């Protein structure tokens, strides 16, 4: 029926949200970043699909709950990202030695009493 | 000896850098992170260091070869690095605040000049 169809196309989202929440919980990121545009366009399709005409109350709330469990997953990857997101902001920061070497190389490639032999 | 450390010590950054590079292009960060505190270690104890007595210009040269070398192998981690941050922004979203500002920054270097 266009209800058990309607059901399982936010059993399919509530699934790959939480498919990416490992995608991060464990580490690929490489992986996660290909598959995000993808999930999206899911949540995207679901969206413009047409609600069935029997809804019944228990339905509307079995669907929201699958919401519920996908927005959960959403915040605990946002989370996980920006956590990801600082130690990675951590490196470029505490490395401006470019200067540093900027000088240390400038000098070095300043020196006019330097003999040669 | 104390010309010779002073090369090997650059010869040294050098590699290192070299080395944490390639883990970057290969984005092991993990194992970056790690060799990260030792690196910054190593090369600052190096600046903290004395330059010679009997420098030559080619002893110069070489080892500014070197800085150099070490230089732009760091230049290119920043530029990787901040590509992963860049999309790993991208996906994060922005707040409210971030998208008025960045709207504010490109109106202005997309900005025509004429006094």
């Amino acid at each position: 029926t266009s209800t058990v169809e309607f059901i399982n196309r936010w059993q399919r989202i509530a699934l790959l949200s939480q498919s990416l929440l490992e995608l991060a919980q464990r580490g690929e990121w490489d992986l996660l970043l290909q598959q995000e545009v993808s999930y999206l366009q899911s949540i995207e399709t679901v969206m413009e699909k047409q609600t069935p005409p029997g809804i019944t109350r228990s339905i509307q709330d079995m669907v929201a709950g699958y919401i519920k469990q996908t927005l959960d997953n959403e915040q605990l990857l946002k989370g996980l990202l920006q956590q990801r997101l600082d130690e990675l902001s951590s490196l470029i920061g505490q490395s401006t030695r470019q200067k540093s070497l900027n000088n240390a190389y400038g000098r070095l490639s300043g020196m006019l009493l330097v003999p040669d032999a």
